[PDB]
């Protein structure tokens, strides 16, 4: 083993005083040195092979490989063969005797010449193993870049996860500290008028009092005078009685109460930016009549002229698509429905036959929902039949809706009061998309359905 | 037809040069020159009657007797018959000449003699006048401390609000980055580890390269010696071929929702380590850790007393403190627990007598039978129920505000997030007592032990 646990893959010297470390290892001394890069000023100086440190001032001085040792050192005869049962090479008396007197072997210039021919595929492979290193690396960089990104996408969410409450929470707490000071400002004016008046009011009245003090011993002529004159401003001034009131404050004022509808605003408010770019008419029909930059919509006492067969078109599918659709981010719009009593709302894709809904159900991936009279909810969902809901205590007025992608984040949901939304139904589940979301209004029927529909 | 201006009324003083104003009064300069309270060394511009605008210097004056005369003086006549037609006293020419040639009048001596009379009474209406005036400066004080102490209520309610959700959202930043920083901390320590490996290969091939490079040219024994160490090694590295993923939950998109979950959770009210209390309790309620944890057994109960603070039949419990401000919240479970009542009551209704007492009388009550049949009653026959959820119910969620009756108890199915099912709105006065009853056993089943916090 002088060259097999006696070789070191930076020496191969004269082994005497190795160095042991916690690791578990023996070594050389600059063997080792020859290793560069991290001294003590930087940090750990760990062992780069086994994941267990040592550092150079923890020296186990323990020799004992170095008094396991005991041309050639024992017989003066140079190494001579390489086994070819035991694959190891000794030297011809040393090999004879003990390792190698009864294997198979090759000679030793044979062998040898054997490797000097074989060189340049050695040589291969040691490029091929730079190589194969330096693909590593690339993909250790690669690796760690998009780790540290995806970080900053994710503290970037974070920032504007703060930001939206966070300038929402300032302007709300501004506008209302605003508006109370604007209220301490009225007050203020209302107290000061006070004061002017019924300040003027008790100083002329003391002043009053030490003039007849003065007066109290005038001869009798402007006695009177003054007499008549205190007796005129004392008429005029109790018939300017005023009968004061107090103020009754109706201010409203920090209760336990506000907690809630505060919070659903700001869970309504809760919005990024516009989405005022308009639809497409890619598919529209003849029943309608709109207006209020092409949105608002009813319909109309005018029969509706029909339309020449088009291939994109639909037989008589009265419905309505917009132009913009995306696969990526987050949208808002807001609409009101006014009276309408029926109407109806979905999503398709390309695939199915547009013209004819006929039996058609989110089986297909043909997605429905609709409602008659009222509140009479028909949800035509993956079954071939319509579902219910609640009748609310009270009666819908607008509606809101928002998307997002991830999740297939689908939202639409009643704004009656357009301080805070009230949700009615989701389906958290993927879609793929974007595909339209198509909306429906019926007919004239007989002016039934002829009532106006709104939307900003 | 006033006279009013013989001097200026609120000034009384000396020379005047009377302004005639756009505010529609007639006024002095000196009256608020040398007394302060409307004062121009601010910028004051108003009327103390009338607050309009108008500057010291539109002097539209008159000089007549100030010229003339330097008693009357008119006629070297002094004052000499009051008129009572319109309250003056006024000299014989003065008088007869003009105004009161023809109005009832007093001559001489009785109106002043009634002056002369009258003096303290009109002292006395001054003192009373006074007193106006004091009353009208508390009115001012007290004003003023209601302002400022609601400013000071906003503010606080204002500081409060704010950090609330500030620390929340703080503290859920910090975690999590400080995940990421450890989460980056282990691959560091991989990338490292891995650096220093693939660094010491790289660095022992430079030199098997340049040792090669200096001892192509030598003689044949260290040549073999280096043939067969360079074998023995790459042998052993091509052994060591390493036959060579982060699984972080990310935000979803539906992300927000749950963020206002976990923040609608820790909104952190007032924390209630106040137990049940047996004031009247009870045998078969087995209580044990600090009052928290209870149980019973098989082994029959004494029989009822008869006392004040206990109840009729149920073998229950009540609590101990309440007070009428703020909030409180608490989250429990239920167990195994298929049948149990919660409810309120005030100090009127009597714990005896187990008939139909229902909120009719204001005694709200909130109960649960049979697995899943709930029963919440108000003045009717029957209590009512809802939809039964799915997914297995767990744990509940309760909350209180006191001035406006903020009544609060919401199925909670994962102890983070409660979800609103069931409530009453009712603002209590208060407060009053909230209430606590579990059935009997049935074999055992229907009684099963049960906590708080
Ligand atoms: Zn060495
Ligand atoms: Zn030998
Ligand atoms: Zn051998
Ligand atoms: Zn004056
Ligand atoms: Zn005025
Ligand atoms: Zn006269
Ligand atoms: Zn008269």
């Amino acid at each position: 083993l002088l060259r097999q646990e006696l070789s070191c893959p930076l020496c191969l010297q004269l082994f005497d005083a190795p160095v042991t470390a916690e690791c578990g290892h023996s070594f050389c001394r600059a063997c080792l040195i020859r290793v560069a890069g991290e001294p003590a000023a930087d940090g750990t100086v760990a062992c780069p092979s086994c994941q267990a440190p040592t550092r150079p001032q923890a020296l186990s001085t323990n020799l004992q490989l170095s008094r396991l040792v005991e041309h050639c050192e024992e017989h003066l005869d140079p190494l001579s063969i390489y086994c070819e049962q035991d694959r190891t090479l000794v030297c011809g008396v040393c090999a004879s005797l003990g390792s190698h007197r009864g294997h198979r072997l090759l000679p030793a210039a044979e062998a040898q010449a054997r490797l000097k021919t074989q060189l340049p595929q050695q040589k291969m492979q040691l490029q091929e193993a730079s190589m194969r290193k330096e693909k590593t690396v690339a993909v250790l960089e690669h690796q760690l870049v998009e780790v540290e990104e995806t970080v900053r996408q994710f503290r970037g969410a974070v920032g504007e996860q703060l930001g939206k409450m966070r300038m929402f929470l300032a302007a709300l707490e501004s506008s209302l500290d605003r508006e109370a000071e604007r209220v301490r400002g009225d007050a203020g004016v209302a107290l000061r008028r006070e004061l002017s008046s019924l300040n003027s009011y008790l100083e002329q009245l003391r002043q009053m009092e030490k003039v007849l003090e003065e007066v109290a011993d005038k001869p009798q002529t402007e006695f009177l005078m003054k007499f008549s004159l205190v007796t005129s401003r004392l008429q005029k001034i109790l018939s300017e009685s005023p009968p004061p009131a107090r103020l009754d404050i109706q201010l409203p004022v920090i209760s336990d109460d506000f907690k809630f509808q505060v919070w659903k605003h700001m869970f309504r408010h809760l919005m990024p930016a516009l989405e005022e770019l308009t639809f497409d008419p890619s598919s529209a029909h003849p029943s309608l009549v709109v207006s209020s930059s092409g949105r608002r919509v009813e319909c109309s006492d005018q029969k509706a002229p029909p339309a020449g067969e088009d291939t994109r078109q639909f037989d008589k599918a009265v419905a309505v698509v917009a132009q913009q659709l995306l696969s990526q981010g987050e949208h808002y719009w807001e609409v009101e429905v006014g009276d309408k009593p029926r109407w109806a709302l979905g999503v398709m894709a390309a695939d199915a036959s547009r013209r004819g809904r006929l039996h058609a159900v989110p089986s297909q991936g043909l997605w429905l929902l609709g409602l008659r009279d009222g509140k009479i909810l028909e949800a035509h969902v993956e079954a071939k039949e319509p579902r219910a809901l609640r009748t609310p205590e009270r009666p819908p007025a607008r509606i809101g809706l928002y998307l997002s992608f991830a999740d297939g984040v689908l939202a639409f949901y009643d704004a009656s009061n357009p301080d805070v939304l009230t949700p009615i139904f989701s389906f958290h589940e993927r879609l793929p998309g974007p595909v339209y979301p198509i909306f429906d209004v019926c007919w004239h029927d007989k002016g039934k359905n002829a009532q106006p529909l709104l939307l900003v």
